[PDB]
């Protein structure tokens, strides 16, 4: 029994972090085979951050400008591309602990842990949920740049995130490990706002099921509801459209539990209209919504890698 | 900036857990050098789990009957012994991912993180805090027992906590790595119950603190209080007692934000009376108390 925001073990990530240094800029980044990936914006200054070229910053550079440390091992770099907004570094070495890996991008709702990196050395390993407006709600400082965020498969590493900067509300955006953005964010320095954020109903759905599972039932509901009239109600609380597809992923979940997805859809609409009355659900006075129905199936069936 | 339940890397955890079989029970085992650590209840039998004599049960045993798989190989046992709740099985062969390593016994309150392992394979990793009441809020099934909690100080792992029960209430009772157990629990499943659990008052002003290092400062007030008078109300929600310990262990948060501990104090017993009125804190609608004072400043200032 019992219920917490797992991350998945990170022992395979750790053996691909090292340290990128241009001019006297230093972040993290990620290796894999022969190619060293990081944020393009290593090779930004002052005087460019504010409006780069990075065309032409590149252009300029040549590989001994580029300095990556694996723990004191420096690695020889002998080729520098551009691929969108992260820099790939071609190096003399194979990383030998490299793991079975894939590059892929995820959708608002999805969940991932991030491995939090500070001069190539993991500091620390938490999981998050991609916001419906592309953010993530991070914990990241100087130098975080180049951490990346993942899942894994049976022995398959899925790098989904790689951070590169922190919006005016104290919350994060980055890049797949393609260089392509998550949400309408540029890297330079400017302020820029994030869209208005919404709840990701199907999660918060599958934390009321875990919640069951854990014998939390105060909030169970006989009176059905309809996908329309929940989503009517939905809606109005800034909670994301609930899908006849977000119905069929919490099947597994109702059969398990018995509770039928539009009985659970009739709690929470109450839940939202009228508070939870001083109590909790899985010590939590919120509505959690940074659990995925497939990482409820995950922690509650003890699944490994 | 933000702030999260931050558990350590797991890696040089992963690289040493096992499993271990005797007879019909199967759980996890720590490979450090040439011993494996695991519960001392993996040898008790099915048929009497209330009041197992575990001298008896073990001087009954040999070498070849603990079967310990490290992923694909399996290890030859040439000795067993038993150190309070913890059975150690010498092995022929040290394990080459050993890490730097020491164990300790944690006081209440204090951090960890836990590797979750199932057949000796890791399913999670989460941030743990052990409870006044000697328990920890865990996730845990059924072959979880074995696993570990640990803290990493630059390349060394401390070693704190081995999963060996739940109680009734769903809450986690375990040992440190020589086998005594936190708490007055004990490894037999006759009734058992933790006492009410309180609140962890050093960490919520921790927290506090926290949330001014990110630029929240709605719920300060322009009081300040007493220790003693701050102890008299904080006892009434069932927090724990704040020291003259615990304050000076604040005091490096105090000076970063410019805000006195007895005043923090003070905000602390205002949002006792109040609740949130619809307002969170770093995303909680409640007091968090499973970041201590160390946890704020390495997450706040740099890792
Ligand atoms: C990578 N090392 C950093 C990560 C930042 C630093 C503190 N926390 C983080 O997550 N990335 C950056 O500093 C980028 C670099 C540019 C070239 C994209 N910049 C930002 O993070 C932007 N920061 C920022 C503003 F520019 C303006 C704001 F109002 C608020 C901000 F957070
Ligand atoms: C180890 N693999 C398990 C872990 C448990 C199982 C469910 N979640 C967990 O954390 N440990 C056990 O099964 C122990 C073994 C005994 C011999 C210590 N038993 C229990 O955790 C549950 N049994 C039990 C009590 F521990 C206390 C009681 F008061 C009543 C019980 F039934």
């Amino acid at each position: 029994s019992g219920f917490r925001k797992m991350a998945f073990p990170s022992g395979k990530v750790e053996g691909c972090m090292v340290q990128v240094t241009c001019g006297t800029t230093t972040l993290n980044g990620l290796w894999l085979d022969d190619v060293v990936y990081c944020p393009r914006h290593v090779i930004c200054t002052s005087e460019d951050m504010l409006n780069p070229n990075y065309e032409d910053l590149l252009i300029r550079k040549s590989n001994h400008n580029f300095l990556v440390q694996a723990g004191n091992v420096q690695l020889r770099v002998i080729g520098h591309s551009m691929q969108n907004c992260v820099l790939k570094l071609k190096v003399d070495t194979a990383n030998p602990k490299t793991p079975k890996y894939k590059f892929v991008r995820i959708q608002p709702g999805q969940t991932f842990s991030v491995l939090a990196c500070y001069n190539g050395s993991p500091s620390g390993v938490y999981q998050c949920a991609m916001r419906p407006n592309f953010t993530i709600k991070g914990s990241f400082l100087n130098g975080s740049c180049g951490s990346v965020g993942f899942n894994i498969d049976y022995d398959c590493v899925s790098f989904c995130y790689m951070h590169h900067m922190e919006l005016p509300t104290g919350v994060h955006a980055g890049t797949d490990l393609e260089g392509n953005f998550y949400g309408p964010f540029v890297d330079r320095q400017t302020a820029q706002a994030a869209g208005t954020d919404t709840t990701i109903t199907v999660n918060v759905l599958a934390w009321l099921y875990a919640a069951v599972i854990n014998g939390d039932r105060w909030f169970l509901n006989r009176f059905t509801t309809t996908l329309n009239d929940f989503n009517l109600v939905a809606m109005k609380y800034n909670y994301e459209p609930l899908t006849q597809d977000h119905v069929d992923i919490l099947g597994p979940l109702s059969a398990q539990t018995g509770i039928a997805v539009l009985d659970m859809c009739a709690s929470l609409k109450e839940l939202l209209q009228n508070g939870m009355n001083g109590r909790t659900i899985l010590g939590s006075a919120l509505l959690e919504d940074e659990f995925t129905p497939f990482d409820v199936v995950r922690q509650c069936s003890g699944v490994t890698f």
